[PDB]
């Protein structure tokens, strides 16, 4: 291993409600040392959020940050 | 459950070197959705590192931070 001795941000569970795409930093996803795979929404108040990719907004804002 | 939407500090390495503490702001244990229970200490820098209850220093900083 090369030096990975910082916490894992594993998110298990999933907000219903959506979030405010004017207060989303930046999101990222979670898994490995995680029990389930799942999307962490960032906002600008170092607020940690977790998102499933199964929801119908969720992959929404996923889809307007990776824009093409 | 209550509202536990959020990422959870997972820590599974344990730095073998100490760290710095005048720059340790504060620290926290990790576990249950974890594979294994551990320390992480936090800088000013938001920087989020793993340490091990095991060594000889990391207790050390624990005891100096959670004073009597």
């Amino acid at each position: 291993s090369p030096y990975s001795s910082d916490t894992t941000p594993c998110c298990f569970a999933y907000i219903a409600r959506p979030l405010p795409r004017a207060h989303i930093k930046e999101y990222f996803y979670t898994s490995g040392k995680c029990s389930n795979p799942a999307v962490v929404f960032v906002t600008r108040k170092n607020r940690q959020v977790c998102a499933n990719p199964e929801k119908k907004w969720v992959r929404e804002y996923i889809n307007s940050l990776e824009m093409s």
